[PDB]
């Protein structure tokens, strides 16, 4: 699903995640994002099974390289 991710530096960006477990993740796995960024989710205890299985993660703008 859609989750707000803290981008290294300034401001906050929105990136798609796959660990969420929702339908959005299924399509996300095909990498259909114009930004093309790497999103990772830390295995931490959270009540995401209450309403809207969402998770907050960190993502860097574009791919890491040059």
């Amino acid at each position: 699903m859609n989750v707000t991710v803290e981008v290294v530096g300034e401001e906050t960006s929105e990136v798609a995640v796959d660990d969420d477990g929702t339908y959005a993740d299924l399509v996300r796995a095909v990498d259909l994002s114009p930004h093309e960024v790497t999103v990772l989710v830390d295995g931490r205890p959270v009540p995401e099974d209450q309403s809207v299985e969402v998770d907050r993660v960190k993502v860097l703008r574009l791919i890491k390289g040059g």
